[PDB]
């Protein structure tokens, strides 16, 4: 994933849209950090519908713009609740329950 | 720390010698991780004997 990178320097690209699972999605950030094009300049697409699923503290402030989509509106009501029922259950019980968010795979298994 | 390196960049310095304890070295290393001044441009020394006992 470095000569990965530097086969992108070959036409020094900044506008980088990925495509992958969020697992693999945290790796390609990793390298990004790794190799410090989270810099102003870059620009980033994250093409899911987890985007706030994404570390994006550890890129907040690194100074590439980073865009997304994420399809569960976390500021609505009907959601909110459920996040306030969501984070009150017990890890033991439902593993990856106990969270501040949700993953859309998981929202949507819900509105199944 | 933030806003430390904010005011580094009231100057715009490329050269930062740093003289602390190697967790708090490694925790301005992760600083500069942060904000990205460990690309190209940037230059820095690190004032301890324990030059391998931080992260690289």
């Amino acid at each position: 994933y470095r000569s990965l990178f530097q086969d992108l320097e070959l036409k020094k690209e900044r506008r980088v849209i990925l495509d992958c699972e969020r697992d693999k999605v945290n790796d390609i950030v990793d390298q990004v950090i790794t190799i410090g094009k989270h810099v102003k300049g870059y620009h980033y697409i994250i093409a899911n519908l987890g985007f706030t699923d994404g570390d994006l503290l550890k890129i907040q402030f690194g100074g590439a713009e980073v865009s997304g989509f994420q399809i569960v509106d976390y500021d609505d009501s009907l959601v909110s609740k459920f996040i306030e029922r969501w984070s009150t259950l017990e890890e033991k019980e439902y593993p990856g329950a106990h969270t501040a968010t949700i993953k859309y795979t998981s929202a949507l298994t819900y509105d199944a």
